Protein backbone atom coordinates (compact mmCIF):
# COMPACT_ATOMS: atom_id res chain seq x y z
CA UNK A 1 0.00 0.00 0.00
CA UNK A 2 3.07 2.23 0.25
CA UNK A 3 3.39 2.13 -3.55
CA UNK A 4 -0.27 2.95 -4.36
CA UNK A 5 -0.06 5.86 -1.94
CA UNK A 6 3.17 7.03 -3.54
CA UNK A 7 1.57 7.09 -7.00
CA UNK A 8 -1.55 8.92 -5.75
CA UNK A 9 0.58 11.60 -4.08
CA UNK A 10 2.64 12.12 -7.23
CA UNK A 11 -0.58 12.45 -9.23
CA UNK A 12 -1.79 15.05 -6.73
CA UNK A 13 1.35 17.15 -6.92
CA UNK A 14 1.34 17.01 -10.70
CA UNK A 15 -2.33 17.94 -10.67
CA UNK A 16 -1.63 20.99 -8.53
CA UNK A 17 1.25 22.11 -10.76
CA UNK A 18 -0.94 21.62 -13.82
CA UNK A 19 -3.83 23.59 -12.33
CA UNK A 20 -1.45 26.40 -11.41
CA UNK A 21 -0.27 26.56 -15.03
CA UNK A 22 3.26 25.47 -14.10
CA UNK A 23 3.54 22.34 -16.24
CA UNK A 24 2.12 20.60 -19.29
CA UNK A 25 2.39 16.84 -19.70
CA UNK A 26 2.79 15.17 -23.11
CA UNK A 27 3.49 11.46 -22.93
CA UNK A 28 6.74 10.99 -21.04
CA UNK A 29 7.66 14.70 -21.23
CA UNK A 30 6.79 17.61 -18.95
CA UNK A 31 7.16 21.15 -20.29
CA UNK A 32 7.38 24.26 -18.15
CA UNK A 33 8.28 27.92 -18.34
CA UNK A 34 8.89 30.53 -15.66
CA UNK A 35 7.96 33.28 -18.12
CA UNK A 36 11.45 34.70 -18.55
CA UNK A 37 12.96 35.71 -21.92
CA UNK A 38 16.72 35.25 -22.45
CA UNK A 39 19.01 34.18 -25.28
CA UNK A 40 19.46 30.58 -26.43
CA UNK A 41 22.61 29.87 -24.39
CA UNK A 42 21.06 31.30 -21.24
CA UNK A 43 17.91 29.17 -21.75
CA UNK A 44 20.07 26.06 -21.96
CA UNK A 45 21.78 27.04 -18.68
CA UNK A 46 18.49 27.85 -16.97
CA UNK A 47 16.90 24.50 -17.96
CA UNK A 48 20.00 22.50 -17.05
CA UNK A 49 20.16 24.25 -13.67
CA UNK A 50 16.59 23.16 -12.99
CA UNK A 51 17.51 19.60 -13.89
CA UNK A 52 15.94 19.65 -17.36
CA UNK A 53 16.79 20.66 -20.93
CA UNK A 54 15.71 23.33 -23.38
CA UNK A 55 12.43 22.09 -24.83
CA UNK A 56 12.21 20.59 -28.27
CA UNK A 57 9.18 19.08 -29.97
CA UNK A 58 9.78 15.68 -31.51
CA UNK A 59 6.11 14.95 -32.26
CA UNK A 60 3.07 16.97 -33.45
CA UNK A 61 1.62 16.63 -29.94
CA UNK A 62 4.77 18.15 -28.38
CA UNK A 63 4.77 20.98 -30.94
CA UNK A 64 1.17 21.79 -30.00
CA UNK A 65 2.00 21.83 -26.29
CA UNK A 66 4.96 24.18 -26.78
CA UNK A 67 2.88 26.32 -29.18
CA UNK A 68 0.24 26.76 -26.48
CA UNK A 69 2.90 28.08 -24.12
CA UNK A 70 4.15 30.49 -26.81
CA UNK A 71 0.55 31.62 -27.21
CA UNK A 72 -0.27 31.92 -23.51
CA UNK A 73 2.90 33.96 -22.90
CA UNK A 74 2.67 35.78 -26.25
CA UNK A 75 6.37 35.38 -27.17
CA UNK A 76 8.52 33.49 -29.64
CA UNK A 77 10.32 30.50 -28.11
CA UNK A 78 13.81 29.10 -28.76
CA UNK A 79 13.76 25.35 -29.37
CA UNK A 80 16.38 22.72 -28.56
CA UNK A 81 17.79 22.38 -32.08
CA UNK A 82 20.81 23.85 -33.85
CA UNK A 83 22.58 23.67 -37.21
CA UNK A 84 26.10 24.42 -35.97
CA UNK A 85 28.69 22.27 -37.75
CA UNK A 86 26.51 21.13 -40.65
CA UNK A 87 24.40 23.85 -42.35
CA UNK A 88 20.77 23.22 -43.25
CA UNK A 89 21.21 20.09 -41.20
CA UNK A 90 19.41 20.62 -37.91
CA UNK A 91 20.21 18.38 -34.94
CA UNK A 92 18.81 18.01 -31.44
CA UNK A 93 21.18 18.91 -28.64
CA UNK A 94 21.90 15.19 -28.20
CA UNK A 95 23.52 15.20 -31.63
CA UNK A 96 20.78 13.31 -33.45
CA UNK A 97 19.32 14.59 -36.73
CA UNK A 98 15.92 16.26 -36.41
CA UNK A 99 12.95 14.26 -37.68
CA UNK A 100 9.67 16.04 -37.07
CA UNK A 101 9.67 19.60 -38.48
CA UNK A 102 7.14 22.45 -38.62
CA UNK A 103 8.86 25.11 -40.67
CA UNK A 104 7.09 28.34 -41.51
CA UNK A 105 6.82 28.63 -45.35
CA UNK A 106 10.19 29.62 -46.82
CA UNK A 107 12.13 28.41 -43.82
CA UNK A 108 14.77 27.32 -43.07
CA UNK A 109 16.10 30.07 -45.32
CA UNK A 110 18.92 30.88 -43.05
CA UNK A 111 22.32 32.31 -43.40
CA UNK A 112 25.22 30.15 -42.28
CA UNK A 113 24.73 32.59 -39.40
CA UNK A 114 21.25 31.36 -38.41
CA UNK A 115 22.18 28.43 -36.24
CA UNK A 116 19.19 28.42 -33.88
CA UNK A 117 15.46 27.68 -34.24
CA UNK A 118 12.62 29.83 -32.86
CA UNK A 119 8.94 29.00 -32.71
CA UNK A 120 6.32 31.60 -33.59
CA UNK A 121 3.13 31.87 -31.54
CA UNK A 122 1.33 29.82 -34.19
CA UNK A 123 3.64 26.85 -33.57
CA UNK A 124 5.66 27.15 -36.79
CA UNK A 125 9.45 27.50 -36.94
CA UNK A 126 12.05 29.92 -38.20
CA UNK A 127 15.79 29.49 -38.21
CA UNK A 128 17.38 32.48 -36.49
CA UNK A 129 20.55 33.70 -34.83
CA UNK A 130 20.83 32.63 -31.19
CA UNK A 131 21.20 36.04 -29.46
CA UNK A 132 17.58 37.16 -29.48
CA UNK A 133 15.50 37.15 -26.32
CA UNK A 134 12.94 34.38 -26.37
CA UNK A 135 10.63 32.65 -23.93
CA UNK A 136 12.48 30.03 -21.87
CA UNK A 137 10.69 26.66 -22.11
CA UNK A 138 12.19 23.55 -20.55
CA UNK A 139 11.45 19.86 -20.73
CA UNK A 140 11.87 17.27 -18.01
CA UNK B 1 16.56 2.78 0.26
CA UNK B 2 15.07 3.82 -3.08
CA UNK B 3 11.60 3.75 -1.49
CA UNK B 4 12.46 5.79 1.63
CA UNK B 5 14.09 8.38 -0.62
CA UNK B 6 11.04 8.42 -2.87
CA UNK B 7 8.74 9.14 0.07
CA UNK B 8 11.02 11.90 1.45
CA UNK B 9 11.14 13.62 -1.94
CA UNK B 10 7.36 13.50 -2.29
CA UNK B 11 7.04 15.00 1.20
CA UNK B 12 9.45 17.76 0.17
CA UNK B 13 7.55 18.66 -2.98
CA UNK B 14 4.25 18.67 -1.11
CA UNK B 15 5.84 20.80 1.59
CA UNK B 16 6.99 23.35 -0.98
CA UNK B 17 3.55 23.49 -2.63
CA UNK B 18 1.94 23.88 0.78
CA UNK B 19 4.31 26.67 1.82
CA UNK B 20 3.65 28.46 -1.46
CA UNK B 21 -0.09 28.33 -0.75
CA UNK B 22 -0.76 26.07 -3.74
CA UNK B 23 -2.34 23.11 -1.96
CA UNK B 24 -4.12 22.07 1.22
CA UNK B 25 -4.10 18.46 2.39
CA UNK B 26 -7.05 16.87 4.22
CA UNK B 27 -6.71 13.14 4.74
CA UNK B 28 -6.49 11.53 1.32
CA UNK B 29 -7.58 14.70 -0.52
CA UNK B 30 -5.58 17.65 -1.82
CA UNK B 31 -7.40 20.89 -2.60
CA UNK B 32 -6.04 23.66 -4.80
CA UNK B 33 -7.12 26.79 -6.60
CA UNK B 34 -5.40 28.94 -9.20
CA UNK B 35 -7.50 31.93 -8.14
CA UNK B 36 -9.68 32.09 -11.24
CA UNK B 37 -13.47 32.62 -11.19
CA UNK B 38 -15.60 30.93 -13.86
CA UNK B 39 -18.99 29.24 -14.05
CA UNK B 40 -19.73 25.75 -12.72
CA UNK B 41 -19.29 23.93 -16.05
CA UNK B 42 -16.00 25.69 -16.75
CA UNK B 43 -14.72 24.79 -13.25
CA UNK B 44 -15.47 21.14 -13.93
CA UNK B 45 -13.51 21.35 -17.21
CA UNK B 46 -10.61 23.18 -15.59
CA UNK B 47 -10.29 20.62 -12.75
CA UNK B 48 -10.65 17.64 -15.09
CA UNK B 49 -7.99 19.11 -17.40
CA UNK B 50 -5.60 19.29 -14.45
CA UNK B 51 -6.34 15.66 -13.65
CA UNK B 52 -8.67 16.37 -10.72
CA UNK B 53 -12.33 17.16 -10.02
CA UNK B 54 -14.34 20.12 -8.81
CA UNK B 55 -13.93 20.13 -5.04
CA UNK B 56 -16.65 18.92 -2.74
CA UNK B 57 -16.54 18.59 1.03
CA UNK B 58 -17.71 15.26 2.36
CA UNK B 59 -16.58 15.85 5.95
CA UNK B 60 -16.49 18.83 8.37
CA UNK B 61 -12.70 18.89 7.98
CA UNK B 62 -12.99 19.18 4.18
CA UNK B 63 -15.62 21.93 4.50
CA UNK B 64 -13.25 23.89 6.74
CA UNK B 65 -10.38 23.51 4.28
CA UNK B 66 -12.49 24.72 1.35
CA UNK B 67 -13.93 27.53 3.51
CA UNK B 68 -10.40 28.75 4.25
CA UNK B 69 -9.74 28.99 0.53
CA UNK B 70 -13.00 30.92 0.03
CA UNK B 71 -11.84 33.24 2.80
CA UNK B 72 -8.27 33.66 1.61
CA UNK B 73 -9.46 34.47 -1.92
CA UNK B 74 -12.54 36.38 -0.71
CA UNK B 75 -15.00 34.76 -3.18
CA UNK B 76 -17.90 32.33 -3.15
CA UNK B 77 -16.98 28.86 -4.41
CA UNK B 78 -18.97 26.37 -6.52
CA UNK B 79 -18.97 22.89 -4.99
CA UNK B 80 -19.12 19.50 -6.69
CA UNK B 81 -22.80 18.81 -6.06
CA UNK B 82 -25.94 19.22 -8.14
CA UNK B 83 -29.68 18.57 -7.93
CA UNK B 84 -30.32 18.02 -11.65
CA UNK B 85 -32.78 15.18 -12.23
CA UNK B 86 -34.17 14.95 -8.70
CA UNK B 87 -35.05 18.29 -7.02
CA UNK B 88 -34.09 18.98 -3.42
CA UNK B 89 -32.07 15.81 -3.77
CA UNK B 90 -28.43 16.81 -4.04
CA UNK B 91 -25.88 14.34 -5.40
CA UNK B 92 -22.12 14.34 -5.81
CA UNK B 93 -20.88 14.27 -9.38
CA UNK B 94 -20.32 10.52 -9.00
CA UNK B 95 -24.07 10.10 -8.69
CA UNK B 96 -24.15 9.32 -4.97
CA UNK B 97 -26.53 11.14 -2.61
CA UNK B 98 -24.91 13.86 -0.52
CA UNK B 99 -24.39 13.05 3.16
CA UNK B 100 -22.58 15.82 4.99
CA UNK B 101 -24.31 19.21 4.54
CA UNK B 102 -23.65 22.76 5.78
CA UNK B 103 -26.60 24.74 4.50
CA UNK B 104 -26.96 28.41 5.33
CA UNK B 105 -30.25 28.91 7.30
CA UNK B 106 -33.22 28.74 4.93
CA UNK B 107 -31.31 26.83 2.29
CA UNK B 108 -31.72 24.87 0.11
CA UNK B 109 -34.69 27.08 -0.77
CA UNK B 110 -34.10 26.79 -4.42
CA UNK B 111 -36.16 26.98 -7.50
CA UNK B 112 -36.22 23.92 -9.72
CA UNK B 113 -33.80 26.27 -11.47
CA UNK B 114 -31.16 26.29 -8.71
CA UNK B 115 -29.29 23.13 -9.58
CA UNK B 116 -25.85 24.07 -8.25
CA UNK B 117 -24.34 24.66 -4.79
CA UNK B 118 -22.12 27.60 -3.81
CA UNK B 119 -20.18 28.08 -0.60
CA UNK B 120 -20.09 31.46 1.14
CA UNK B 121 -16.87 32.73 2.68
CA UNK B 122 -18.08 31.52 6.08
CA UNK B 123 -18.20 27.92 4.83
CA UNK B 124 -22.00 27.62 4.62
CA UNK B 125 -23.92 26.65 1.48
CA UNK B 126 -26.55 28.07 -0.82
CA UNK B 127 -28.23 26.39 -3.74
CA UNK B 128 -27.85 28.60 -6.81
CA UNK B 129 -28.02 28.59 -10.59
CA UNK B 130 -24.81 27.37 -12.22
CA UNK B 131 -23.93 30.38 -14.43
CA UNK B 132 -22.43 32.67 -11.81
CA UNK B 133 -18.70 33.27 -11.62
CA UNK B 134 -17.18 31.54 -8.62
CA UNK B 135 -13.75 30.63 -7.34
CA UNK B 136 -12.44 27.46 -9.02
CA UNK B 137 -11.37 24.92 -6.37
CA UNK B 138 -10.27 21.43 -7.36
CA UNK B 139 -9.59 18.22 -5.49
CA UNK B 140 -7.04 15.56 -6.32
CA UNK C 1 8.79 -0.29 -14.31
CA UNK C 2 6.41 1.31 -11.82
CA UNK C 3 9.41 2.38 -9.72
CA UNK C 4 11.47 3.90 -12.56
CA UNK C 5 8.40 5.84 -13.64
CA UNK C 6 7.82 7.00 -10.08
CA UNK C 7 11.36 8.37 -9.84
CA UNK C 8 11.15 10.12 -13.23
CA UNK C 9 7.89 11.82 -12.26
CA UNK C 10 9.34 13.02 -8.95
CA UNK C 11 12.34 14.40 -10.84
CA UNK C 12 9.96 16.21 -13.19
CA UNK C 13 7.95 17.82 -10.41
CA UNK C 14 11.11 18.89 -8.61
CA UNK C 15 12.45 20.25 -11.88
CA UNK C 16 9.33 22.34 -12.40
CA UNK C 17 9.44 23.71 -8.84
CA UNK C 18 13.13 24.51 -9.27
CA UNK C 19 12.57 26.28 -12.60
CA UNK C 20 9.75 28.30 -11.05
CA UNK C 21 12.11 29.44 -8.29
CA UNK C 22 10.11 27.65 -5.59
CA UNK C 23 12.79 25.35 -4.22
CA UNK C 24 16.54 24.87 -3.94
CA UNK C 25 18.04 21.44 -3.38
CA UNK C 26 21.22 20.89 -1.33
CA UNK C 27 22.03 17.26 -0.68
CA UNK C 28 19.15 15.78 1.28
CA UNK C 29 17.60 19.20 2.05
CA UNK C 30 15.15 21.33 0.10
CA UNK C 31 14.86 25.02 0.94
CA UNK C 32 11.93 27.24 0.00
CA UNK C 33 10.42 30.61 0.75
CA UNK C 34 7.06 32.13 -0.09
CA UNK C 35 8.55 35.62 0.18
CA UNK C 36 6.82 36.62 3.40
CA UNK C 37 8.53 38.42 6.30
CA UNK C 38 7.39 37.65 9.86
CA UNK C 39 9.02 37.23 13.27
CA UNK C 40 10.99 34.16 14.34
CA UNK C 41 8.12 32.42 16.15
CA UNK C 42 5.76 32.97 13.23
CA UNK C 43 8.36 31.56 10.80
CA UNK C 44 8.60 28.42 12.89
CA UNK C 45 4.79 28.06 12.79
CA UNK C 46 4.63 28.73 9.06
CA UNK C 47 7.32 26.12 8.26
CA UNK C 48 5.84 23.53 10.61
CA UNK C 49 2.39 24.07 9.07
CA UNK C 50 3.85 23.32 5.65
CA UNK C 51 5.39 20.14 7.02
CA UNK C 52 8.94 21.50 7.30
CA UNK C 53 11.12 23.47 9.71
CA UNK C 54 12.71 26.90 9.84
CA UNK C 55 15.83 26.63 7.70
CA UNK C 56 19.26 26.34 9.21
CA UNK C 57 22.56 25.87 7.41
CA UNK C 58 24.71 23.09 8.79
CA UNK C 59 27.27 23.14 5.96
CA UNK C 60 28.95 25.83 3.79
CA UNK C 61 26.85 24.59 0.85
CA UNK C 62 23.61 25.10 2.82
CA UNK C 63 24.73 28.56 3.95
CA UNK C 64 25.34 29.52 0.31
CA UNK C 65 21.91 28.27 -0.74
CA UNK C 66 20.15 30.23 2.01
CA UNK C 67 22.33 33.28 1.26
CA UNK C 68 21.18 33.19 -2.37
CA UNK C 69 17.58 33.32 -1.21
CA UNK C 70 18.38 36.26 1.09
CA UNK C 71 19.97 37.95 -1.92
CA UNK C 72 17.22 37.16 -4.41
CA UNK C 73 14.56 38.45 -2.00
CA UNK C 74 16.78 41.26 -0.66
CA UNK C 75 15.98 40.67 3.05
CA UNK C 76 17.65 39.38 6.17
CA UNK C 77 16.60 35.86 7.13
CA UNK C 78 16.01 34.27 10.55
CA UNK C 79 17.82 30.95 10.93
CA UNK C 80 16.85 27.87 12.94
CA UNK C 81 19.20 28.47 15.87
CA UNK C 82 18.75 30.01 19.30
CA UNK C 83 20.76 30.67 22.48
CA UNK C 84 17.86 30.50 24.95
CA UNK C 85 18.86 28.70 28.14
CA UNK C 86 22.63 28.84 27.66
CA UNK C 87 24.06 32.22 26.53
CA UNK C 88 26.69 32.41 23.80
CA UNK C 89 25.87 28.75 23.31
CA UNK C 90 23.83 28.45 20.14
CA UNK C 91 21.79 25.30 19.49
CA UNK C 92 19.70 24.03 16.60
CA UNK C 93 16.01 23.67 17.32
CA UNK C 94 16.59 19.94 17.87
CA UNK C 95 18.65 20.82 20.93
CA UNK C 96 22.06 19.99 19.46
CA UNK C 97 24.97 22.43 19.70
CA UNK C 98 25.70 24.35 16.51
CA UNK C 99 28.80 23.29 14.59
CA UNK C 100 29.19 25.21 11.35
CA UNK C 101 29.13 28.99 11.90
CA UNK C 102 29.43 32.06 9.64
CA UNK C 103 29.41 34.97 12.05
CA UNK C 104 29.80 38.51 10.78
CA UNK C 105 32.97 40.03 12.37
CA UNK C 106 32.29 40.98 15.99
CA UNK C 107 29.35 38.62 16.30
CA UNK C 108 27.89 37.00 18.30
CA UNK C 109 28.18 40.12 20.45
CA UNK C 110 24.75 39.78 21.81
CA UNK C 111 22.97 40.77 24.91
CA UNK C 112 21.47 38.00 26.99
CA UNK C 113 18.50 39.44 25.10
CA UNK C 114 19.71 38.45 21.61
CA UNK C 115 18.51 34.88 21.50
CA UNK C 116 17.96 34.53 17.74
CA UNK C 117 20.22 34.45 14.67
CA UNK C 118 19.67 36.41 11.45
CA UNK C 119 21.52 36.09 8.17
CA UNK C 120 22.55 39.17 6.20
CA UNK C 121 22.25 39.20 2.41
CA UNK C 122 25.95 38.36 2.17
CA UNK C 123 25.40 35.06 4.00
CA UNK C 124 27.00 36.09 7.31
CA UNK C 125 25.26 35.95 10.69
CA UNK C 126 24.26 38.27 13.49
CA UNK C 127 22.70 37.36 16.80
CA UNK C 128 19.53 39.41 17.26
CA UNK C 129 16.30 39.60 19.21
CA UNK C 130 13.55 37.41 17.75
CA UNK C 131 10.80 40.01 17.13
CA UNK C 132 12.10 41.56 13.93
CA UNK C 133 10.47 40.83 10.59
CA UNK C 134 12.64 38.59 8.46
CA UNK C 135 12.30 36.50 5.32
CA UNK C 136 10.66 33.14 6.05
CA UNK C 137 12.83 30.30 4.72
CA UNK C 138 11.93 26.68 5.40
CA UNK C 139 13.69 23.37 4.96
CA UNK C 140 12.15 20.02 4.12
CA1 LIG D 1 21.44 27.71 -41.04
CA1 LIG E 1 15.20 32.26 -41.01
CA1 LIG F 1 -33.06 22.88 -6.44
CA1 LIG G 1 -30.78 29.29 -2.79
CA1 LIG H 1 23.03 35.83 23.16
CA1 LIG I 1 24.32 40.93 17.52
CL1 LIG J 1 20.65 36.78 -33.21
CL1 LIG K 1 -27.07 31.39 -12.42
CL1 LIG L 1 13.87 41.97 18.42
Amino acid sequence: TELYEIKHQILQTMGVLSLQGSMLSVGDKVFSTNGQSVNFDTIKEMCTRAGGNIAVPRTPEENEAIASIAKKYNNYVYLGMIDDQTEGDFHYLDGASVSYTNWYPGEPNGQGKEDCVEMYTDGTWNDRGCLQYRLAVCEF
